[PDB]
């Protein structure tokens, strides 16, 4: 089915191929079948009832390409769906059940739900709204900042943030054995949730990190400012701090280790505020030896 300006058409249970060279200005529903839809323009803000999809890929393993922006809701439905939107997304996107693959080249400012099963989400710009990866072992890669709330849901999820988790932003890894890497700064919040999680912050931390229950490892590579709070939760946790440590840090319950790579024994022994900040840790290693307990060597860092 070929269209320039799409203003409405009926599809069916066949495996459709829909080519739109212009904009989508009515509802588009390719229904059952493994359908392919390609739109060179925008999915427009078509008037529909609350939470109704403008573009519905339906049941089936469907494949969607949009070269422009998405301003009306997309539902990929059931099935293992593949979505590629080059532009910005300002409407809701629901990849549904199935192992879905979602690529958004621009910013995400509508709420995304990857739904059940094991989804791949890639956002070239910022995550400004809700992003729910759902159940399943999900993979989320963000090019720029998180200003909204990312919830990776149950199972063993991976998040990589290319820039900064802003003051308003959160990344909640939830249950499962999750991995987070923030390449910029953490001004908002991160929560590992239950399970044995790995959290790595390359930039500075002024916001909050919770390891949650489980035996977690947190590594911060730049300055931890005074207002920051890093709590490792119950379980047997490790905190590696590669630079200045001004903020509040807690091992909480369990057998907890801290590596202060930036401070030598000489500094530690001459800085009562630093010693008091980290005294709650069972094991404490500094740059040139051990000051408390029996920490691991941490030779990797
Ligand atoms: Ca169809
Ligand atoms: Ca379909
Ligand atoms: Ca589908
Ligand atoms: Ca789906
Ligand atoms: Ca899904
Ligand atoms: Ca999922
Ligand atoms: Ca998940
Ligand atoms: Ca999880
Ligand atoms: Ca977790
Ligand atoms: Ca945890
Ligand atoms: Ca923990
Ligand atoms: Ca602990
Ligand atoms: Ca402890
Ligand atoms: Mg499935
Ligand atoms: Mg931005
Ligand atoms: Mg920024």
């Amino acid at each position: 089915h070929s269209f320039d300006h799409y203003i409405g058409s009926a599809f069916d249970a066949s495996n459709n191929n829909v080519a739109v060279t212009g904009n989508v200005s009515a509802t588009l529903n390719v229904l059952a079948g493994d359908d392919k839809v390609s739109i060179d323009g925008n999915v427009e803000d078509v008037l529909v009832a609350a939470n109704v999809a403008v573009l519905d890929m339906g049941t089936g393993n469907d494949q969607l390409y949009v070269a422009g922006d998405v301003l009306g809701k997309i539902d990929a439905g059931t099935g293992n769906d593949e979505i590629y939107i080059k532009g910005d997304v300002s409407a809701a996107v629901d990849a549904g059940t199935g192992n879905d693959e979602v690529y958004i080249g621009g910013n995400l400012s509508g709420d995304l739900d990857a739904g059940t099963d094991n989804d791949n989400i890639q956002i070239g710009g910022d995550v400004n709204a809700a992003l729910n990866a759902g159940t399943g072992n999900d993979n989320l890669i963000i090019g720029h900042d998180v200003s909204g709330i990312v919830n990776m849901g149950t199972d063993n999820d991976t998040v990589e943030v290319g820039r900064t988790i802003n003051a308003s932003g959160k990344v909640l890894l939830d249950t499962g054995d999750d991995s987070l890497l923030v390449s910029g700064d953490l001004f908002g919040e991160v929560d590992g949730g239950t399970g044995n999680d790995t959290i790595i912050i390359a930039g500075k931390v002024s916001g909050n990190i919770q390891g949650g229950t489980g035996n977690d490892i947190v590594r911060v590579q730049s300055q931890v400012w005074a207002e920051a709070n890093i709590s490792l939760g119950t379980g047997d946790d490790v905190l590696i701090v590669e630079h200045e440590l001004h903020g509040t840090v807690a091992g909480n319950e369990g057998d907890d280790s801290i590596y202060l790579k930036f401070y030598t024994k000489e500094q530690y022994n001459n800085n009562s505020d630093l010693r008091n900040r980290v005294a709650n840790f069972e094991h404490i290693r500094v740059s040139d030896g051990v000051v408390k307990g029996s920490p691991a060597d941490f030779a990797d860092y």
